């Protein structure tokens, strides 16, 4: 029917904190939210996806791999991810800088989404509109030699991650999923679709 605003629809669909993350972001790197629009989409949904990712998961009390989605996370339960996405480039890099002083993990070349506490390794997460494979190629070429583990989510539901190893459960990775196929159509009715796919 009518074609919506895509600045309508995320300030609709998204959490304010997502948007504002977002907002702080693309300003940081000089690209105008209010302009490259289909790009602020992308960013808020990425963001997103790095937060379902980390949700819910801690490591017990005995130190081991957890999922509590009670609002009451019992003070002794380590969050099992840090969140490195959405923070500014100081921050961002000082969280980064800590992890790898401490764990004795490597340090990234470029800021990587996540760590995993569990797993000892930094994350990259992908969000693609195109085929799994493609994309998880070029993200594999920008981090080389990889110690960062990479995974890649398309809005159709795929799903490709480094070494066939997919870190999360299936429930968690579903939630993402059906996030994400509800994101797709939500802009399709607001005939927002077309235009998003095409621009990546
Ligand atoms: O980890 C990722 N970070 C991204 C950041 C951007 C981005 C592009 C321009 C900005 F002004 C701000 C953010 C665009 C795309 C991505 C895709 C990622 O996987
Ligand atoms: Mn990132
Ligand atoms: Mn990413």
């Amino acid at each position: 029917g009518p074609l919506g605003s895509m600045e309508d629809f995320v300030r609709q669909c998204f959490n304010p904190m997502i948007v504002e993350l977002a907002e702080k972001a693309m300003k940081e790197y000089g690209e105008d939210p209010k302009i490259e629009t289909n790009k602020f989409a992308a960013i808020c949904t990425h963001l997103e996806v790095c937060f379902m990712y980390s949700d819910f998961h801690f490591i017990d009390e005995r130190g081991e791999s957890i999922i509590v989605e009670s609002g009451d996370p019992n003070a002794l339960l380590k969050h099992r991810f840090e969140i490195i996405e959405g923070r500014d480039r100081i921050m961002a890099w000082t969280v980064v800088n800590s992890i790898c002083n401490t764990t004795g993990v490597e340090k990234p070349k470029f800021l990587p989404d996540l760590y995993d506490y569990k797993e000892n390794r930094f994350i990259e997460i992908g969000v693609t509109r195109r085929e799994v494979h493609i994309y998880y190629l070029e993200k594999a070429n920008k981090i080389k030699s990889e110690k960062t583990h990479i995974h890649i989510f398309s809005f159709t539901g795929e799903e490709m991650a480094t070494k066939a190893d997919y870190t999360l459960d299936e429930e968690s990775r579903a939630r993402i999923k059906t996030r994400l196929f509800t994101i797709r159509q939500e802009m399709a009715s607001r005939s927002l679709w077309d235009s998003f796919r095409q621009s990546e």
